[PDB]
DNA sequence: AGCGTGGGACC
DNA sequence: TGGTCCCACGC
């Protein structure tokens, strides 16, 4: 991996450039995105998008078997396996 | 179940 | 740069 985190004793190498800057926000504690509803700060925009659904109750991901809806894709993925 | 949060890969 | 899905780990 071309990109390396220059923060002391942190051995993380990333391949994508944007992923390095994303990872750097962990060490710097920077949180560029805020939630308009609860005013909480997040390090990432994609986590903010899914966080907002905890307020609005929006669930765009439905299980193909029973039709149960979830706010995030991974929750639906983890759910679908129960029907096995 | 609910959801913060990090990583790969992508546009 | 600035996001934007998919997905895994943690409690
Ligand atoms: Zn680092
Ligand atoms: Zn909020
Ligand atoms: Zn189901």
């Amino acid at each position: 991996r071309p990109y390396a985190c220059p923060v002391e004793s942190c051995d993380r190498r990333f391949s994508d450039s944007s992923n390095l800057t994303r990872h750097i926000r962990i060490h710097t504690g920077q949180k560029p995105f805020q939630c308009r509803i609860c005013m909480r700060n997040f390090s990432r925009s994609d986590h903010l998008t899914t966080h907002i659904r905890t307020h609005t109750g929006e669930k765009p991901f439905a299980c193909d078997i029973c039709g149960r809806k979830f706010a995030r894709s991974d929750e639906r993925k983890r759910h679908t396996k129960i029907h096995l």
